[PDB]
Order: structure tokens, then sequence, then C-alpha cells
């Protein structure tokens, strides 16, 4: 899945380019097929959702929107007091919290975080990724959903196995494959988070 | 909403005109917006997408697919073992369940079914809806999720109002306006169901 479509390394000036960024992340939603139960299908559709809205905006004037920063700043002027709860800016605001979940989730598995009593489960890693990436932005109902949903969770091994289908590589080799992917993935997500902060564009509302 | 677009009548042969089906039902996702909670947004995604896929498979030869019945009888021949669990057929297989939920749900409200313990919840109605149209194609986890999502359900009052979009209607006038929609709506659906029975194209798998 992930380490064929590696993420371009972070540029000097820290300016992510929309087009290629979208090409790269448009590869992550099938992530969720590895999770292996159609419960998760709607999450996946939600993120694809975001990626498309961004790609739409971008496609409308690829020069005006060469970078992600260009998207945020151009929309800020363009829409109202409405901003940033509008347009691609909103799409990204959320997309990034999905990317982060993935990001923290993989890292956790990659770091031998486990439940000493039940090593082959993913609760504690999903939960930690959920704690840090989405929980702040979800009401009680939704976490009650997240909570059920954590029973569609596959076994850890079965994820990995599945997360590297065919390919042909130890569980171990598999984890390094991630550890490399994670380097740029993480650098990138952190810039996007920076960007949002510096442009007062994060919103704290819940769902 | 629901009654600026009403489903055509029913032909002498019960055959269903596809473009005027796709056109007509695609004013129904907007609906879920009326429940007033971003919880239900993914729900609508999955109907939106049912329609999309049904539509493209149509566009590709609107002569061969002039009817819904045509969709099934053609796809049936176009794959082996594959059909029914393929293409617009499967798309419509699921669409009819959402579309049924939407009917039965309203039908209930429109008939004043409620809980005397609180006639401004719609939770007994969502439930009849769900049990009758979708519960047996969902596995235990989805069902949990439904039960949780049922807590983001609005009140009957506001739900009715959100529907009205302040066309300045009275509240039992709004009920009335639905019952009208419900007529041909409840037919079309019933037919699609017969279709699917009589074609041997139902499947029973849970999710
Ligand atoms: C961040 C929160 C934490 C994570 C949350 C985890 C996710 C929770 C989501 C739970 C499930 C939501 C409901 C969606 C259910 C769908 O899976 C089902 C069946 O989906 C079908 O799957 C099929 C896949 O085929 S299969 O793998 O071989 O099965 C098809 O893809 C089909 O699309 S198609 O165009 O390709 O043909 C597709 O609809 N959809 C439904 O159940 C219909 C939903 C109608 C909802 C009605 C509203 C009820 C809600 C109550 C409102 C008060
Ligand atoms: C009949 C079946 C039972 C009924 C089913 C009930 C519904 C189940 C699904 C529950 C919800 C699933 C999770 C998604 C929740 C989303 O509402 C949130 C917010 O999403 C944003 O909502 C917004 C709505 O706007 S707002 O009202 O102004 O807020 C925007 O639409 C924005 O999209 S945008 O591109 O157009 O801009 C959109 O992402 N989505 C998330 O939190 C992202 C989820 C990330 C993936 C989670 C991965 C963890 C899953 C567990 C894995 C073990």
């Amino acid at each position: 899945l992930l380490a064929e479509h590696l993420l371009k390394p972070l540029p000097a000036d820290k300016q992510i380019e929309t087009g290629p960024f979208l090409e790269a992340v448009s590869h992550l939603p099938p992530f969720f097929d590895c999770l292996g139960s159609p419960v998760f299908t709607p999450i996946k559709a939600d993120i694809s959702g975001n990626i498309t809205k961004i790609k739409a905006v971008y496609d409308t004037n690829p020069a005006k929107f060469r970078t992600l920063q260009n998207i945020l700043e151009v929309e800020k002027e363009m829409y109202g007091a409405e901003w940033p709860k509008v347009g691609a800016t909103l799409a990204l605001m959320w997309l990034k919290r999905g990317l982060r979940f993935i990001q923290v989730f993989l890292q956790s598995i990659c770091d031998g975080e486990r439940d000493e009593n039940h090593p082959n489960l993913i609760r504690v890693n999903a939960t930690k990724a959920y704690e840090m990436a989405l929980k702040k932005y979800h009401g009680w109902i939704v976490q009650k959903i997240f909570q059920a949903a954590l029973y569609a969770a596959p076994y850890k091994s079965d994820f990995l196995k599945a997360l590297s289908k065919g390919q042909n590589v130890t569980e171990e080799e598999c984890l390094e494959k991630i550890r490399l992917f994670l380097v740029n993935y993480t650098a990138t997500i952190d810039v996007i988070y920076e960007m949002y902060t510096q442009m007062n564009a994060e919103l704290n509302y819940k769902v």
C-alpha cells in the first residue's frame, strides 16, 4: 500500500505543494480496507471526501493554488467572516486530523506499544491515535460510535499482513517499511498543523 | 424540501424509468441535513454514492438501460457468479433499503406513531424504520452504531421545521405535504422490491 507512493521530502521553505500532496495522500484511504471490516468503509469515504474537495478547488486554478498555504490564504480573503469554516480550508482542517490518526497509529505499532496481556489487539494504539488526533473534536455520541467501532478492529498481525499484501516480506521487514514512510509523512502533517496554527485557522468545535 | 420534486406515477407495465428515478431520488439525500447533526453526514454519503454509481452505469448506454428492470436483466447476463453482487444492481440493492427506511420512517411520523413518554422524539420511528428496512443486513457492530447514532436524532418539531425550510407552513400542513410525496414514493419502492424478489437478485449478507 503505503511505501510505493512515498511522500516528497520537505522543501527548504516548508511549502507543501497542493498537487503532488494530493496525489500522495490519495493513496491512503485504502489503508482502511486493511482494517478489514466494512464498518470502516464510511470513515474512508469521509477522508476521500476531503481530498476531493481540495482537489476540486485546486483544479479550478492550479496556479492560484499551487501550495497548501496558497489555498488557505486565498480562501481567507475570498470567503467571508465565514473562513476558515468553509471551502478547502475546512476540508484540510479535517483531512489532517485523519492523516494524523493514521500517523500516530502506525508509529505506535511501529514502536512496540502493545497491551502486555493481549499483544495481538490494536485497542491501545487506535485509542492513543484517537486520543491525540480526533477526540478533542468529537462529541460524546461520536466517541460512543468510535468506541463500538473498535470492535471491527482486526488483529495486529492480520493488519500488518494485510497492510502489505502480496509484496512479500517479514512482519519485521514490514514494520521498517512503515518506519521509513512515517519520516516524511510526519514531517508533512506537522507542517500542515503549523500552518493552521499560524493562520489562526484551527477551529475547536465538536461533532 | 420533499415536495418540490415528486416521483412520476406508475406505468401500465410497472417498468421504471431510470433517469426520472435517479433525478427524483437525488433530492433525498439533502433530507439527512434536516436531522441537524453532522453525525448523519456519512449516512447520506452512502446513499449519494449509491445514486452516483447507478447513474454512471446508466449514462454509458441510456438506451440499453432505459429502465431499472433493464439494469438488472442486462448486468445479470453481463457477469456470471458475479451478479447480483455487482454494479448498478448491487447499487440499487442497497439504495432501495435506504429508500425504504426513508419511507417507513416518515410514514410512521405522518401517522402520528410516537412515544407518549415523549412525542417530540422520533426515536421509536427511526427504530421501526431501521428494524423494518435495514437491521437484518447489518451485523452486530453496525447495529450498535445505529443505536448510538440514534441519540443524535432531533426532535419531531425541529425535524419537521428543518424540512419546511420556513416556507412559512403550518406544522400539520407539513405532515400533509409529506403524505403526498409518500404516495408514489411508497409505490416505486414496493415495485423495486418485487422486481428484486421476482428477478432472483436479492442477497442477504450482513455488514
Ligand atoms: C470518527 C468516528 C469513529 C469511526 C467510525 C467508524 C464508522 C462507523 C460507520 C458505521 C456504518 C454506517 C452505515 C453505512 C453502512 C453501509 O456499509 C451499508 C452497506 O454499504 C454498502 O456496501 C456495499 C459494499 O458491498 S459489499 O461489501 O459486498 O457489502 C456497496 O458498496 C454499497 O455501495 S455500492 O454503490 O458499491 O453498491 C454500499 O451502500 N449501507 C447501508 O446500510 C444503507 C444505509 C442507509 C442509512 C439509513 C439511515 C439510518 C440512520 C438513522 C437516522 C436517524
Ligand atoms: C444505519 C447505520 C447506523 C447509522 C449510522 C450513523 C452514522 C455512523 C457514522 C458516524 C460518523 C463517522 C465518522 C465521521 C464523522 C464526521 O462527521 C467527522 C467530521 O467530518 C467533517 O464534517 C464536516 C461537516 O462540517 S461541519 O458540520 O461544519 O462540522 C465537513 O463535511 C468535512 O468535510 S469537507 O471536506 O466537506 O469539508 C468533514 O470531514 N469526520 C471526522 O472526524 C474525520 C474522521 C477521521 C477518520 C477516523 C479513523 C478512526 C476509526 C477507527 C479505526 C480503528
